[PDB]
């Protein structure tokens, strides 16, 4: 690690004796955890996805000038919102770096674990859009799906 | 919480507003220390300097004090995690102490004790560069090496 110094700090590292230096910093890493609800499992999902992209960048400042759509399956309920945000972080991350100022999740299939999904948005932009933290990965790390009344998920990213 | 610029802000007021049903929760983050050394004496104490390390530039504290820090563990992996945990709460608690450097006098290997010495001053972000601060000491992954080169690897909570 190296620090940016003032004068008077660097004034007192020459005045004393330096010091002998033998570590080095490994794989830091960090994470957050999203914790999202809504009326239905649907909105639940949505609003997950909406929270990621909520750590990246106001998406109030988003434009919603196109529409993606993202559909995929999993196994269980777990395994399908992986798969879901999986998917929707990679539309932003590869290809056209898309940011929906919305998703919508149209329909989750209960029985066979399958989801159709759209955001309308645009492709991101440094000028346009304000900086939030880059999101590096999904985890299943204590990920719970609560389908029940008022349905809420909690889901941990790796950020940057 | 994002500062908006102008052009952001009418962006913003021009769409209907997004209903949100979310919150963030446990951030978490760690780093892994590795410290070596000619002897163990002197990878335990270049771990607990890496560290301070990584809360400031430690080269910008003075050595006005001295601090002593003795543990005592049932193992060399209990040993260092008492002796780095003992150094942070020196930091974290009282006087918030920073050592400038830290010496291990020694580390007995049968009954796993050691004594230790730091010397510096008390903290303060009127004088010390900003760094992250850290929470707390880890097993996780923790690796001890007794061998030529001795060192040591740990992981601390941190921010």
């Amino acid at each position: 690690r190296d620090y940016n110094l003032t004068e008077e700090q660097k004034a007192i590292k020459a005045k004393y004796p330096p010091v002998n230096r033998k570590y080095e910093y490994l794989d830091h890493t960090a994470d957050v955890q999203l914790h999202a609800w809504g009326d239905t499992l649907e909105e639940a999902f949505e609003q997950c996805a909406m929270a990621m992209f909520g750590y990246m960048t106001d998406t109030g400042t988003v434009e919603p000038l196109q529409t993606v759509e993202v559909e995929t399956q999993g196994d269980d309920l777990q395994s399908l919102l992986f798969h879901f945000l999986d998917e929707w972080l990679y539309k932003f991350s590869a290809d056209e770096f898309f940011i929906p100022r919305e998703v919508k999740v149209l329909s989750i299939d209960q029985r066979n674990f399958k989801l159709r999904s759209i955001g309308w948005g645009e492709e991101f932009s440094l000028s346009k859009h304000p900086q939030g933290t880059e999101v590096k990965a999904i985890t299943y790390s204590a990920m719970q799906v609560y389908n029940e009344e008022n349905p809420e998920v909690f889901v941990i990213i790796d950020i940057l």
